[PDB]
């Protein structure tokens, strides 16, 4: 496993709309390697999620991996999920606000309003369709990472 360089706020890579992963990439060693490098990078930076644009890869891949760590001492622990081509199909009208940081925003945290619940459809790295309901802090990570795929940093969502 390799720890990749992470783009910081102000770099233009972080402002693009990341391109969807194509059919021939699904279940490829390319794609497995991409996800493994993202995963190592996130762990090394005590992230609870990561998006491919953050590691200069303008593709629609994210990792959602809520776990307590120094950066988030109170996060619930889930098994890390890698999502290819995620699409949020439903946001709840109910809001929750929480403090977010970001691997791409050194030394700034802010309060962000997010949907309490999201329903997300995505593909596994093999290419199989999955739909999952997330609540609370995992939901906020899903929203944060999808924002990265759409060129949005959490600083822009500060109410
Ligand atoms: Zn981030």
């Amino acid at each position: 496993s390799v720890v990749l360089p992470v783009a910081k706020r102000g770099e233009d890579i972080l402002k693009l709309i990341a391109a969807p992963v194509s059919a021939n990439e699904l279940n490829s060693n390319w794609l497995y390697q991409l996800a493994d490098a993202m995963h190592a990078t996130m762990l090394e930076r005590n992230g609870v999620g990561i998006a491919a644009p953050q590691v200069y890869i303008s593709k629609r891949v994210i990792i959602v991996a809520s776990r307590p760590n120094p950066r988030y001492p109170d996060a619930p622990e889930m098994n890390a999920v890698v999502m290819v081509n995620p699409e949020i199909l439903e946001f709840s009208s109910e809001m929750c606000l929480g403090e977010e940081g970001c691997l791409s925003v050194p030394d700034e945290r802010g309060q962000v309003e997010r949907a309490e619940m999201v329903k997300v459809k995505y593909l596994t790295l093999q290419g199989e369709m999955v739909e999952t309901v997330f609540q609370g802090f995992p939901a906020r990570i899903v929203q944060h990472e999808v924002d990265h795929l759409n060129g949005i940093l959490f600083v822009e969502r500060i109410s």
